[PDB]
């Protein structure tokens, strides 16, 4: 039992948390504070979605490259918007060894300045647009807000996808196109359902025009958390740093960029929302062993020449599973040992040879039934798609009943402290976006997130857009609201 996880998930969320990273061997802490170590399990699901990203933006003519991972002064505040909010998160090497730099460079916390400081050598004719680039590398923000694993971490691993295109049309198209793909992302691979949106003034990319967003939700706290962005720069970037070309007409103009980006913070949320009181569960889309084996104890050689057979059936299909013959451990502390470690399904092994068959489990719900030895392969070839759609099934259930439309201000106090998020008219003034943050966050006197601020913020204008009443008015203002707004606490 100490073996296992110890804390409810229910309980205490935050240690649940702790022990389903550690003892599923995902996570290795470090003796840098907000730097965290991510051990093979880890790796292998970032890997599987890398995959999947790459191949989907090859469609869209998107090429991987990679760019330098620090930067000067003179290329860091070009855009006076962008650095301002980056600035006291930013990193800066100062010397080698024991001898000062002649010069101050800074380490990425993103690389628009970084790739756009060349673009206008790239980009000098309309023959030469579409650009398109994406990196795969980490970005450091050094933040002193508590850190999470996954989610909130100094440095962390992802995409950055930049795009220029010759008008703002072609370049918001890709905006949306790329937002579609996080939603593929999450859904099919993670069995995580977003929320697609557009991020408020006071919410959005420093130098971008607006921010497209898919929002998730964490139910166990009652914390949003932005699974992915998309940002329209416009023209905002190309002022700044002169990326100007020659149009048809022989007249210069401005390109229309874009910027997206997800990271391991998915891998986060999936936890989060799949993850039991057991340990781990992992969709199969993003677990390396799909099937494990564990027998039960006549005829010992019997036993192990049956276990081989059906890993050797399995891998002949293609799909990778493992056979735990460790015969210092009983069945028990293998049924716990990966379980924990989030394997999908067991496949348990004296009178299961004497019918021919084995008891398969589940993961998920852990509904065991016998199937035999030769109907075992298409058994469980289904079984991996029936728990990654009930994965999903239960996790948009769970969204569903996250939001809570509210038309007032009166009765958004009891939704926030009920877990739920508020959809509410606003007039999306960004005044009233640090107004609402301060006054929630000073009613909020039940919570027990101590390293979490209890203040609600507008997370996203979803593009689902619900009709709009005639006369109805904003729920902080009084103020004609314009459209519904998700608010609620976040990550
Ligand atoms: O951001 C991260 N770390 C920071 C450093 C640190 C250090 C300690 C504690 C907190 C933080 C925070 C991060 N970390 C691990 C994994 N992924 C991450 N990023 C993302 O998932 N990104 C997509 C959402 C983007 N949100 C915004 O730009 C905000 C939201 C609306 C207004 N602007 C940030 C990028
Ligand atoms: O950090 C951001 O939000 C944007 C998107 C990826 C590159 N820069």
């Amino acid at each position: 039992n100490i073996l296992g996880i110890t804390s409810k998930k229910i309980e205490n969320f935050s240690d649940w948390y702790t022990q389903v990273i550690v003892k599923s061997e995902l996570i290795e802490y470090y003796d840098i504070s907000g730097c965290y170590i991510l051990r093979p399990a880890a790796y292998y699901i970032w890997e599987c979605v890398q995959a999947f990203f790459n191949k989907e933006i090859k469609k869209l003519n998107v090429e991987n490259s990679y760019f330098p991972l620090f930067v000067t002064k003179n290329k860091l505040e070009k855009e006076k918007n962008h650095i301002e909010g980056f600035s006291p998160e930013v990193a800066w090497v100062t010397k080698y060894g024991d001898s000062n730099l002649p010069e101050e460079i800074a380490i990425r916390p993103t690389s628009e300045t970084i790739m756009y400081s060349v673009f206008p050598k790239w980009i000098r004719s309309y023959r030469d647009l579409p650009l398109k680039l994406n990196q795969w590398n980490t970005v450091v923000r050094w933040e002193f807000k508590q850190p999470t694993p996954f989610i909130r971490t100094r440095e962390f691993l992802w995409q950055e996808g930049h795009t220029a295109h010759k008008n703002e049309e072609e370049a918001v198209k890709l905006v949306f196109d790329i937002l579609d793909l996080y939603r593929r992302w999450y859904e099919e691979y993670l069995a995580v359902p977003i929320i697609k949106g557009i991020k408020s003034e006071g919410e959005k990319f420093g130098g971008a025009n607006f921010t497209s967003t898919a929002e998730a939700f964490i139910s166990e706290n009652g914390r949003a958390i932005q699974a992915a962005t998309s940002h329209y720069l416009g023209t905002n970037f190309a002022k700044m740093f002169k990326i100007e070309f020659e149009d048809e007409n022989e007249v210069k103009q401005y390109v229309h960029q874009t910027s997206w980006g997800c990271t391991t913070r998915s891998i986060g949320i999936m936890i989060m929302t799949h993850g039991d009181d057991k340990g781990l569960v992992l969709p199969p889309n993003v677990s390396k062993y799909k099937v494990v084996i564990v027998p039960i104890f006549t005829d010992e050689n019997a036993i192990h020449s049956y276990c081989k057979d059906i890993e050797k059936i399995l891998k002949n299909a293609q799909i990778n599973c493992v056979y735990d013959d460790r015969a210092s451990y009983s069945p028990g502390y293998k049924f716990n040992h990966w379980e924990l470690r989030g394997i999908p399904i067991r496949i348990e092994v004296p009178k299961d040879l004497q019918n021919n068959s084995c008891v398969i489990v589940r993961r998920d719900n852990n509904e065991k039934c016998n199937v035999k030895k030769e109907s075992v392969l298409l058994e469980t070839q289904q079984m991996l798609v029936d728990i990654h759609k009930n994965l999903f099934l239960k996790a948009k259930k769970k969204l569903d009943d996250s939001i809570v439309q509210v038309t007032s201000f009166s009765e958004v106090m009891n939704a926030l402290n009920k877990k739920k998020m508020v959809l509410a008219p606003w007039c999306e003034d960004i005044a009233t976006e640090e107004e609402i943050k301060k006054e929630t966050q000073r009613l909020s006197l039940n919570q027990s997130e101590t390293t979490l601020s209890g203040a609600m913020k507008p997370l996203c204008i979803p593009l689902d857009q619900p009709p709009m009443p005639p006369n109805m008015k904003c729920f902080w203002s009084g103020k004609p609201a314009k459209r519904w707004c998700l608010f609620g606490r976040s990550y």
